[PDB]
């Protein structure tokens, strides 16, 4: 059991400061005891019981009612279950052994429930805290999708195939259509149920769009891909010399590259705590798409910026040694998904390989800007 | 060679009746002598060894000018050669080894060049002669269709991938977007080249409405879908009754079922023959898309109808015995094309299969109605 | 915690009838309190700490000695400890994604170390009592079963791997080749440690065979395969028409459905008791084999003899209720023990679903023999509901 | 691409002429193939028949059924229509398995896969030494068990409690109810490879090879510890009269690039004597693994350091981008009925292994100079 091995090192035993009357966002109910649980430093805690019991909450609560988001990114439905809490749901839009084709654009690419899922647990090996929980599910899409939503935008896109499958698609703008269809064999379909952020009226979210945002179009390249020293003028721009901001985007662009999601053009905060808090790391459904490629692209704020904390950088240095290591950290947790595999074989090992292309951008960088220019110390 | 062997048989020996003043729709390049060969039976016949030397015009003439007939289901492309015949291009937008999806709908199915080459042999191997010719050639996509293309909208689809491979997709309905881009390896896309069917300006053609058309949507059935005895009311309605129709419909059905292409909504005619000419065999792009699956609906104009031609059940009988068969035959001559192999063996051993079930399909079909009721004479005084 | 609820309902709180000077069998060490509890009707207790206390002993007590389970289907280990009790060992063969083949035969299947595992627990939350414990353990092969062995047989066969690792292979039938090896990354293999009755020598133990039996054979079917009516004429057949024994056959055979482990081919009995007595479910590692499938054959038992205990059946429908029910109480418990996770999540839901058919075929049966003609009633003078 | 490869020159080399040795001997095609058989190839690259030899083996009709008994795994003899027979490997593993780390090569599947693969690897390499294998559907009740007089086989037909029909045979590994082979629900597909002259009227002697390993672990062989083994080796009997230590090399190169680590013996021809090729028969042990380039079968080339340069030449040529190994192999395997009969990560791993021995070339031509390595045709 190499995932308790880890927890029991003292890198895993940080404890926060104190809560102070702020810091704070606000036996329950599961959904609604991680809402509380919501302060400036993180999004639960390693120790909290509720994160493991959240998980099985989403796996076998009864659905209630399902609504399609309009408008999104691509096909997102809000399943509500029976004790008032709700979750955002990501169909299967491709299958295990597949790889996005080489030749598609960061635009281009599909969500997979898959990296939704596993996205929570590398960030809780990460200790990073940053994910809201989220558990893989069958559901049977007569009796939890169609036969309960009063939305008709959803329910007349049902249909049935020449193969006597159940098939829908939904409404959004890329790969709603019935040649994109979702189909069970023959009736469920499986996906990932992510738990639900507080509602957006009582806890307001600034959304921040991020300085190296990729340029969503092809031929014209981004700002920070031309000029070298992108990243001395980002360190003058405003948020991003107060915190713990431009450290918190370091944790983050680790965590991208480390699933290949070069899709962080934006991310969110809570708003009532200021530019000195934690990135919610959102939309993650764009990693684990290749496992025989690593996209250096999205390390390339850490490059320039040449600066981490050092809290993150001892943990990545320990999940390189071998009585560690994150293939078989990931392996182990994420067998206590329903869908499992949530991530065959070579994609844990996309997770050593590109681990110690991080340590080796850290070693690389940290000789030629020094330590303690590099390493902040939390 | 098996290939051989065939076109020794009396079977392809069979002559045509006499050609009138009539019957020829006209009265040198290689494309050119293809339009005038065509008569009032057939699109050009074994003999006519131009067929042959105009496939290799599609291989190797050179492309002066490439544009996009706006408004197509997919992307099709039109391209003029330095002798001024032009040829339909239809580019590679599925591989040897893919199925279309179980799931999909016959008209959510891709059109791909190996189905128009692969018809245009297997209506050759039984006689039909009804498909205009069509090669297969690799077009290096920068020199042959983006810096020789004076449409804007063919021209804006072009991009370079983040593999560094050539991309496009044009502008259509279907499958035209980043997202199903036609990218060669890097610049190489390969296609078929479909020999053009005489300029409508000399040569009108009427537009027929095949009697079991699909309901090209979900939840509604089609008329021939609920009612078993559809056909005894077809062969009282106007044009079907009086040919030498009814009997061409089932040549084209049967080749329809032998491909799996379930997308044939409408049929061609030559209109200057009227009602007693051939139907040309066009557009066969959706089939050859499964080859471990049989469609059963495409034949349902023959269990319904229930009669065929003696001369092309006599062949489909042969075209079973295993010193001619389908699959070597078939993989015989699509051997002649530069995109070989341009069908995977199990769809050639599919075509046997579906075959066999044609042939029992007569044979359960002619001990219902009997012969004479079942299987028409066309080789009345022939060898 | 949903398992603390369950064992607060009074379905559990059933007591034993007074034991007497029989009806018993018989600071020491928690194998020896193990044995001595075992009495008539139970194998341990709802807690009697003793039995927690084993599975603590058989995770991290000092292997002593390891010797070769001769002439089994695969290989088994037999493990002693300081405090001179031991253990029986299954090594982990399948991981845990893996299914059985839907080609293999009952005959051919693995046993499995998780199913092992599992099924003792999902006995005690049945409150049934009657296997063995077992609890789940890591074993460094070089130090705890290669350098601890006085058997050359099983010493001779650890080798090293192309890959730099330690294997080994034992010598049984069948399953015990180089191909067959068991192979640790580097070095440690993972296993369940099954707790030893005691010595046949001081505690004999009848064995019988269960009319449900399969013709371990491909082609010929059984005898109950071909006739519907097989048990009205089991129930008149000696041993079979006295129980408590009927009744015991149904909890095993719905014990065995609910894991998928149709390799129930014989049962064994304290003699010392008599033909009145438990029935020891021993060697369970056939089922959790499959969990997209739900073996019918294995409840046939069931819907020929049409017959219950009634606290069996309350408790089987407690399970089912939303706020306990199987896959959460299953998962609990198997937290406790060290190979985490000893069932994959699609095995613990299937636990849930099989669990309806047994009570979908009880309700059928129900009503059509009528209560009290199918469930027995063992509760007079049990707690209320 | 693949015709562009037999345009260049070196595909268009011609052999010797012919004498009335040379030969050891229109009709069926196996017969054909006969008498093709020659002291340099074993079919050349021109000939239509092995391209129709081809077709002969996926399409006849399978008349009789046997079973080489006693095997290391399970080998059937098909008999056809036209008195010509052919060697039957049923599919042991999917296509994308990969053997396990810990398979010692000993322990390893033989796979159709492998069996056709490595004749077409072998043709594009212009060896002409392995004979034409296709691959095949078979319907294995009306094809394999209701047309055979074999007890033995017969007898292990049966039928799965999932509705399946199996059989597994009888032979050492992976011949048992376990391990047997069931189709979905009664096709089981394997490799038909022609089959070589009968030994009555064509005998053959059968060589041991000096690099055999050592079929026991903990156990070494001599080659594995003697880093110096082949200066000793090329001063042994019938390895220095050659064009016989080059002919291994031209082995050991082929099956390095296919994984294949169970080359402990091959096969010539007797008639032709010391100085002909070597046949390279049951290739079934190779494309196990494809993320895995086993370096202990390429043992041989450095510690010998000397390969033809026939060969050296096309191997460079095999590494241009328009005459890539992958894009080129993927064509030729094409035209089989068992597309695909190698996932894509086995053809993309043949490039980094080509690339590999010719880095082992470069690397050991400048270590014994060119004209010592090189020999010259």
């Amino acid at each position: 059991s190499v995932l308790q091995s880890l927890f029991e090192h003292p890198l895993y035993r940080t404890v926060l400061p104190d809560l102070t009357e702020e810091d704070t966002l606000f036996s329950y109910p599961n959904w609604l005891r991680f809402h509380i649980g919501i302060n400036r430093y993180e999004l639960y805690s390693r120790h909290n019981p509720v994160i493991a019991a959240l998980l099985r909450d989403l796996l076998s609560q009864k659905i209630s009612s399902v609504g399609m988001k309009s408008g999104g990114t691509q096909l997102k439905l809000i399943m509500s279950f029976q004790n008032y809490g709700q979750a955002l749901f990501k169909p299967m839009k491709q299958t295990r052994e597949q790889e996005t084709p080489p030749d598609f654009f960061y635009f281009s690419d599909f969500e997979r429930h898959n990296a939704e899922i596993a996205a929570f647990h590398l960030d809780r090996i990460l200790d990073f805290r940053r994910v809201p929980p989220v558990a893989g599910r069958l559901v049977n899409m007569t009796r939890e999708i169609r036969d309960v939503t009063r939305d008709k935008k959803l329910w007349r896109t049902f249909f049935v195939s020449p193969a006597n499958n159940i098939c829908f698609y939904g409404e959004c703008s890329y790969y709603c259509s019935t040649e994109h269809a979702l189909c069970g064999k023959p009736d469920q379909i499986e996906g990932s149920l992510a738990a639900f952020l507080p509602d957006l009226a009582l806890a307001k979210r600034k959304t921040w769009r991020n300085p190296w945002r990729r340029s969503y179009h092809k031929r014209k390249k981004a700002e920070w891909e031309v000029d070298p020293d992108y990243c001395d003028e980002v360190k003058q721009t405003p948020p991003y010399d107060r915190g713990t901001r431009l450290l918190d985007i370091m944790d983050m662009t680790i965590f991208d590259f480390l699933m290949g999601n070069m899709d962080r053009h934006h991310y969110e905060t809570f708003e009532k705590f200021g530019n000195d808090t934690f990135i919610i790391h959102l939309d993650n459904g764009r990693g684990f798409g290749k496992h025989s490629h690593d996209e250096m692209s999205i390390l390339v704020p850490l490059t320039q910026c040449c600066r981490v904390k050092r809290s993150t950088y001892l943990r990545l240095q320990l999940l390189a040694k071998e009585e560690y290591k994150l293939s078989s950290l990931m392996e182990e947790s994420l067998l206590q998904d329903r869908l499992v595999p949530v991530l065959i074989k070579p994609h844990l090992e996309a997770l050593d390989r590109r681990l110690r292309l991080v340590l080796k951008v850290l070693s690389d960088c940290v000789e030629k800007d020094g330590f303690s220019a590099v390493v902040e110390n939390d």
